[PDB]
């Protein structure tokens, strides 16, 4: 039969309230001739009706593809509430039903560190600022750079990694051109997580 997926909202979109965090239900492999795909939602178990489902939309291995979207409230997702998609067929009894909410656990503040190029990679062109961000709980985290009170685009960040601790860490490498760095720009690394005072904090980078 069909299948079901459940999907998390974006951690950043979790951690400002001027932003709007969702969660989505995703059937796949509907067919043609299945009665319209209904969607009841539940917040800890209360049924609730501010989702909204696209139209089916035809994949090319010939199946159906079906979206419904429930906008969370951000109290509510930190607060590790459980989000239930139950999904079925408008006159069939028959239903698929999944659960999703925050990772339970004492959360832990990320300790956030700068580290500068390396003296070794001064002869290339480019440089590479590094942010460790390390002992943080749960996962769910976000990092950035700027400068000059702009955002930086050319960095990449690895996933999550588990520690010894059962905390996580994680590195992000911002890659800015060796004529920057020497000239003596401030770089920020920045990082929003629930742990952090106001879900945020900044750590900024220049040559010494």
């Amino acid at each position: 039969g069909p299948s079901v997926f459940l999907f998390p909202p974006k951690p950043k979109d979790t951690l400002m309230i001027s932003r709007t965090p969702e969660v989505t239900c995703v059937v796949v492999d509907v067919s043609q001739e299945d009665p319209e795909v209904q969607f009841n939602w539940y917040v800890d178990g209360v049924e609730v009706h501010n989702a909204k489902t696209k139209p089916r939309e035809e994949q090319f291995n010939s199946t159906y593809r079906v979206v419904s979207v429930l906008t969370v409230l951000h109290q509510d997702w930190l607060n590790g509430k459980e989000y239930k998609c139950k999904v079925s067929n408008k006159g069939l009894p028959s239903s698929i039903e999944k659960t999703i909410s925050k990772a339970k656990g004492q959360p832990r503040e990320p300790q956030v560190y700068t580290l500068p190029p390396s003296q070794e990679e001064m002869t290339k062109n480019q440089v590479s600022l590094t942010c460790l961000v390390k002992g943080f709980y749960p996962s769910d985290i976000a990092v950035e750079w700027e400068s000059n009170g702009q955002p930086e685009n050319n960095y990449k960040t690895t996933p999550p990694v588990l520690d010894s601790d059962g905390s996580f860490f994680l590195y992000s490498r911002l890659t800015v051109d060796k004529s920057r760095w020497q000239e003596g720009n401030v770089f920020s690394c920045s990082v929003m997580h629930e742990a952090l005072h106001n879900h945020y904090t900044q750590k900024s980078l220049s040559l010494s």
